[PDB]
């Protein structure tokens, strides 16, 4: 894993889920933080906007 891409699902062959929901990244694409833990989902880029920080993971 290298930077911010969303990689199809069908490519990806590896982590599964997205670490905020612990939870899967299933509904469309694959997203990594390279930066932070590196697996995101959809959700999970919307994630940090009101709750947290400008990433999740980052911090
Ligand atoms: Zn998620
Ligand atoms: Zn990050």
């Amino acid at each position: 894993l290298d930077a911010f891409q969303e990689i199809p699902l069908e490519e990806y062959n590896g982590e599964r889920f997205c670490y905020g929901c612990q939870g899967e990244l299933k509904d469309q694409h694959v997203y990594v933080c390279a930066v932070c833990q590196n697996v995101f989902c959809v959700d999970c880029d919307v994630f940090v906007h009101d709750s947290l920080h400008s990433c999740p993971g980052c911090i």
